[PDB]
């Protein structure tokens, strides 16, 4: 048997917000935070747009000293872990810090140091590189400082499994406390991939919106003008919490994380199939964990990236996956407004899935203008819309074929 | 309920041979892998060497044309990773694609392939950044592409614990094993970080050995003249395999993994406890996972880097973890022959402690001359020890405070 996850802190940055309520009053107002990214010179570049994070003050969070040292990515996910902690209300004590860890990851991480390491290397040679370089940069350094700081000695660890980094790390840190490993952790992701490599990349394999005339029409989910993904910044914490001890201290609990899916689709490094099957044995596996029929799901948060193969892949998967009731759920893509914040994107959008639970609101999906072929489900077009949810799943589908699926379920 | 894991296929890229068997003759034989790198201009540099790979073709794995386009740390995983199923007789069907697995992670990733890309970017511009610079560089595509060479579609990830990822990695997977997640993981790690970025990087921290006109005498694990660790390149990936699934098809186990711990030190960014309070925890979290009496350790496969705080805050965990049995057992670092592969030194260093159990024999701790202050266990200085090994235990430790162990012991 097997211990139950409740939700009770939740932290967030992201293009619409510096926290969960101001994002999330983005999401339900259907606004966009992409816009063409300031303070560096994209004139080379086929994109010049993105989500940015805007107006963030470190020096909320930690000392401009202790800033210099970490990357953006790390800050980012420092702001979401402190954010989703002090929400949670805990006590971190000499009796439970041993049963309190932590697994933020990212699916690039410290391109942004590297790129300006890069620069001392090439223009002054080796010895104008920063002696925090390394901790700096990688990846698990947002589970490290936060360890650090916090005393916290349960499990530390990072995911970087791509675009899926956020499901994977806040679904193996539910099953640490189900398994009674722990009975806290902190879990999600960040990412900062908006400097040259990031746009430089993504827009060498033609992966990017090039739609730089009209930015916040560039992510357009489903829709038949739809011309690659959308690059964004920010970050998403939870507290994830063993239920008896939310209990035993009179936490706060938003929702249950009652299934975590993981599959391989082993198909392409960067192309889905096009029926969506890996998706489609991630979904049926995450209920299955849950015990839930898929007749029971009334929300999903679509990976929906707005590439061409990934938004028609999701729908081919939704339709095998709920046959009769693929039309009676409602599926939307926050990645309308937020673009796609790649590790970050899952722990965002388990965030919105968890607020659409507590709210009654499917989020929209904006600029669904013109649905494409096969694109006939519920995708709530436009605006928010209110209905019964129980039952909440978020997907991502990331390069190498990785797919992550949580199902949360009101708690009352 | 919690089902036994065993080892029945293992692989490696070291410092001291392109297999197994033969950096395993190496390890027994006392033989460093440290010499002078050639691959590049390191004249501006304080540390010149390192454990390179020496003479790996990919086309004994790979297409020169797909091996073109991925950074050396996935060639070396996917070589590990493919000698490994190899060496386990799996065969790959449609009854079990679903059930078999992968969790190959990295410290630093793709560091010599982002370097190249972001070379190109500041010299010519991002029109010259390969289009393949993403899923060429990223942690988890030695993941994606094993998944997608072998079709794998269990569960599909990667961790990134910087030092400890080899044995997490390791340890999470015999988890999704002993929960029912998967019948079959190939898991351990990857690492090329030997580019301006990674010498450079951590030159600046001064966390190298500068003993550049004695490069095979560097690495002096409990040394007094040790003065930091020797970076090294290559991979570990281990079959970890349901026991009743393994016996079901008549496989060769090497081994038993018993025992997990992780913990954080929720010390320092970087610099161990001196008291090994982190390790210590780390050590009895396994053993307890193990159901074991700490008398039945009878060798330790220790983090063993070489450098002042870390060598010494390992005895202090051994001696606080053991009483007077750290007396009895012997304990070793191979890092003293590989030096440090990072991401997968626990990857490498769990084939040894299994191939320590397979043919009795504590592997030697080389270049121990003068043993320093506290230094007074068995540390098989010198020369290889036969003896009697029941039960292995190996050790990682990390940037971020980080703490990883396994527990392996003999299987009739
Ligand atoms: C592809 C593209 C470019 C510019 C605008 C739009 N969409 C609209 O303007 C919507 C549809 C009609 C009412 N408003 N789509
Ligand atoms: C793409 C690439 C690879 C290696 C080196 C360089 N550039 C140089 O070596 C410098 C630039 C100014 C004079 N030569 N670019």
């Amino acid at each position: 048997s097997r211990r139950r996850v409740v939700i009770t802190g939740m932290g967030m940055l992201s293009p619409l917000g510096l926290d969960v309520p101001s994002s999330w009053e983005g999401i339900l107002a259907g606004r966009s935070g992409i816009a063409p990214i300031e303070h560096m010179d994209l004139s080379a570049y086929s994109t010049r747009f993105g989500g940015s994070v805007k107006g963030f003050n470190v020096e909320e969070y930690l000392s401009a000293k202790e800033a210099r040292k970490l990357d953006l990515f790390i800050q980012y996910g420092l702001a979401a872990s402190f954010q989703a902690v002090r929400d949670s209300g805990l006590e971190v004590t000499d009796a439970n810090r041993e049963r309190i860890g932590v697994s933020m990851g990212s699916g690039i991480g410290g391109l942004t140091n590297i790129e300006n390491n890069c620069r001392s290397l090439f223009e002054q040679g080796p010895r104008r590189i920063s002696p925090f370089f390394v901790p700096g940069s990688i990846i698990n350094m947002v589970s490290g400082f936060l360890s650090i700081h916090l005393g916290l000695q349960g499990p530390n660890y990072a995911l970087t499994t791509a675009q899926t980094t956020g499901t994977h790390s806040i679904g193996m840190a539910a099953r640490n406390i189900a398994y009674g490993e722990a009975d806290v952790m902190v879990a999600g992701g960040s990412e900062m991939a908006a400097c040259g490599l990031g746009l430089g990349g993504f827009g060498a394999a033609r992966a990017l919106s090039t739609r730089n005339d009209e930015p916040t029409r560039a992510s357009r989910p489903w829709d038949r003008d739809r011309d690659g993904f959308v690059l964004s910044d920010g970050s998403g914490a939870l507290v994830l919490e063993e239920l008896e001890h939310a209990r035993a201290r009179g936490a706060r609990i938003y929702a249950e994380l009652v299934g975590f899916g993981m599959s391989g689709d082993a198909f392409h490094m960067t192309a889905p199939p096009e029926d969506g099957a890996g998706a489609a044995r991630c979904m049926k596996n995450a209920l299955r964990d849950a015990g839930l029929d898929p007749r029971q799901v009334d929300y999903i948060n679509a990976h929906g990236t707005s590439t061409p193969a990934g938004d028609i892949a999701e729908i081919a998967a939704v339709k095998s996956v709920f046959g009769e009731h693929a039309h009676a759920l409602s599926m939307s893509s926050t990645k309308s407004m937020t673009g796609h914040l790649l590790g970050a994107a899952g722990a965002v959008e388990a965030i919105f899935s968890v607020l659409a639970l507590r709210d009654q609101v499917a989020p929209p999906t904006i600029n669904l203008d013109n649905p494409d072929e096969g694109c006939d489900l519920d995708l709530v077009a436009h605006e928010a819309k209110p209905r019964k949810i129980d039952v909440a799943l978020s997907n991502s589908f990331g390069f190498g074929g990785t797919n992550g699926t949580l199902v949360f379920r009101r708690f009352a």
